[PDB]
């Protein structure tokens, strides 16, 4: 009577997760599933995979450069041909393929965008923008109506990771494009007078209209910026869809909305993000058939639905009933799991930290050339 391991990385869902684990078992009396929640679970897993003590089912983040390397070594089962994969939106899992196969079932994913105060927007007669020029005017117009366009956490450069990645993606037409310009170009090819660069500069200057941000944003942090937002201290703030929960808790006094960053024209906005509840399988598990049994469980609607009514992140499984056109994340996720919902660019980076910093530095100083330099310094050791 067999027993298998799900090395879970999603620590905050572990209740509803074991909850599920049981009622899968409640009806598979010939399978055990023990649910691993070790601290330092990132480095635990790396050591083991490499030590060849690989878990039966892994919650592994598919943008990871573990997964690229592990898959292209032979650690995971090829799931391209599974039928429960039919159940993912669009081509969606294919966006993490290795050598044209799929090795991970992305059940849910984050996204990134601009949160905004609707009541505000209503009373001030203000429209969600749909082009860089409109965004820029929206910020000017708010400053003029005597309020604060942005909450910006000057001390958490990562809060603007998405914003800048979306700047390059909208300016170049998508992830593949953005990474061509940035990462797969020759060394020192990023140049201040590139049309793209000028565009990117432009998206970033929206963050430095005069008056755009809240007092002392310079040294503000995430949890701070959440507050300003829920208070009304500002009308907007760039961030992931993870924020919504935190934001809900200052019990804000108005209805929250979100919009996707626009590109240069209508119909051209874009959002970024990756798999969050996402699964792969050892190519070397004992009882393979059992693992596969359990993934296809999770892919069932009534199962997902049960995870979703609690987690609330956009889910790429069909026949789950998701929050509707006026949930707070409705705009931010209006094209999730399609091609206008890019995988995080750094999926093909050796790191990101330098990027979050060249990003805030620029918001902080305005130094255009500095950022171009910052950028090749960041990417150049890409040989
Ligand atoms: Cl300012």
């Amino acid at each position: 009577t067999v027993t298998i391991e799900y090395f879970n990385q999603k620590k905050e869902m572990t209740k509803t997760l074991e909850e599920i684990t049981r009622d899968f078992e409640k009806e598979n009396p010939k399978i055990k599933v023990k649910v691993v929640n070790v601290p330092n679970a990132g480095e635990v897993l790396k050591t083991r995979v490499l030590a060849g003590d690989v878990p039966d089912v892994v919650n592994i983040y598919p943008q990871s450069i573990e997964l690229q390397e592990w898959a292209k070594a032979g650690v995971f089962e090829d799931l391209s041909n599974k039928d429960y994969l039919k159940r993912v939106k669009n081509g969606y899992a294919e966006k993490y393929a290795v050598n044209e196969k799929v090795y991970n079932v992305p059940f849910t994913a984050n996204a990134y965008g601009i949160y905004y105060n609707k009541d505000k927007f209503e009373e001030l007669g203000l429209k969600v923008p749909e082009t860089w020029d409109e965004f820029e005017q929206l910020v000017k117009d708010i400053v003029a109506k005597g309020q604060t366009p942005f909450g910006i956490a000057g001390a958490d450069a990562w809060t603007l990771n998405g914003y800048n990645q979306l700047a390059f993606a909208t300016a170049t037409g998508g992830g593949k494009e953005a990474n061509q310009y940035l990462r797969y170009s020759q060394p020192n090819a990023i140049k201040l007078s590139d049309p793209i660069m000028k565009d990117d500069i432009k998206v970033m200057d929206i963050l430095r209209i005069n008056g755009s941000k809240q007092k002392n944003w310079e040294g503000a942090g995430y949890t701070d910026v959440i507050g300003a937002f829920a208070r009304g201290d500002v009308l907007m703030t760039p961030n992931g869809s993870w924020a919504i929960t935190a934001i809900n808790e200052q019990k804000p006094n108005f209805k929250i909305g979100t919009f996707m960053i626009p590109g240069k024209e209508k119909g051209q906005s874009l959002t970024v993000g990756a798999g969050d509840l996402a699964w792969s399988i050892s190519a070397t598990t004992k009882h393979p058939k059992e693992a596969n049994a359990f993934v296809e469980y999770m892919t069932r609607p009534e199962v997902m639905q049960k995870y979703y009514d609690v987690d609330g992140s956009p889910t790429a499984i069909e026949g789950v009933k998701q929050a509707g056109e006026d949930s707070p994340l409705a705009g931010m996720t209006e094209y999730a799991f399609t091609d206008r919902h890019l995988v995080w660019l750094q999926q093909y980076w050796t790191s990101e930290a330098d990027f979050h910093t060249l990003t805030m530095n620029y918001v902080l100083t305005g130094d255009k050339q500095g950022m171009v330099n910052d950028l090749n310094a960041f990417f150049n050791p890409m040989k």
